[PDB]
């Protein structure tokens, strides 16, 4: 069963404010002209909850400990965004690499820009948007994403692979041409904790 408890953050909470700040301030314009994630300069944040799960926390702490001693006591933790159709499963069971499907590999994908993760909320390339209106840019329907602690360890900089390279703990596609914004990939579910569940809407400009 799940040992997951959702704690509601009051909007007047400072923690609530730091999270939304991170989410708002990392919005970027993407190459697709808003095709996948929609068109917006801002979110409307409805809810932000802390995911509390003890066994999950320990699995994260145990792995981070291992990565640390593998990487000169640097676990290289970053707060990163995740988007996918499987948020509800993740807050209950945790990220699972066995659930990774076919992108740029068979791993778990994170973005430093919330708007990039927002592109995955309704599927790869935004699917066909919200269920009701089939609108990738719907300003009505509610969306969710995650703000996660991720153990990057020693990252590899690069197209499709199964695991991190020898001596590494994560793969990062850095902008170059090539990518517009960084993508962070891990191939072990316990190297990310789904810290905050964010429920939101995109706002019409
Ligand atoms: O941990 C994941 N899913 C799940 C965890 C635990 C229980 C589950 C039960 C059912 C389904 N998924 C579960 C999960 C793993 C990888 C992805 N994932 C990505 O992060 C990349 C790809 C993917 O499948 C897809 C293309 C880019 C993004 C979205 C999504 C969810
Ligand atoms: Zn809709």
């Amino acid at each position: 069963a799940s040992g997951t408890i959702l704690l509601d953050l009051a909007p007047e909470d400072k923690e609530y404010q730091s999270v939304e700040e991170e989410m708002q301030s990392t919005i970027r314009e993407h190459r697709d002209g808003g095709n996948a994630g929609g068109i917006f300069n801002r979110y409307n944040v409805i809810r932000i909850q802390k995911v509390v799960n003890k066994k999950l926390r320990e699995r994260f702490c145990h792995r981070q400990k291992e990565v640390s001693e593998e990487n000169h006591n640097h676990h290289n933790e970053r707060m990163l965004f995740h988007g996918s159709p499987f948020i509800n499963a993740i807050i209950h069971k945790g990220f699972d690499e066995r659930h990774a499907y076919i992108m740029f590999g068979a791993g778990i994908y994170f973005a430093e820009n919330s708007s990039k993760s927002n592109q995955y909320v309704y599927g790869i390339g935004g699917g066909t948007g919200c269920p009701t209106h089939k609108d990738r840019s719907c300003y009505i329907c509610h969306r969710q994403m995650l703000f996660c602690r991720v153990t990057l360890g020693k990252s590899f900089l690069q197209m499709k692979m199964a695991h991190a390279p020898p001596g590494h703990h994560s793969v990062i596609g850095r902008p170059s041409n090539g990518l517009a914004y960084a993508e962070y990939v891990i191939y072990r579910g316990e190297q990310a904790y789904p810290e905050y569940l964010i429920t939101y809407q995109i706002m019409k400009p």
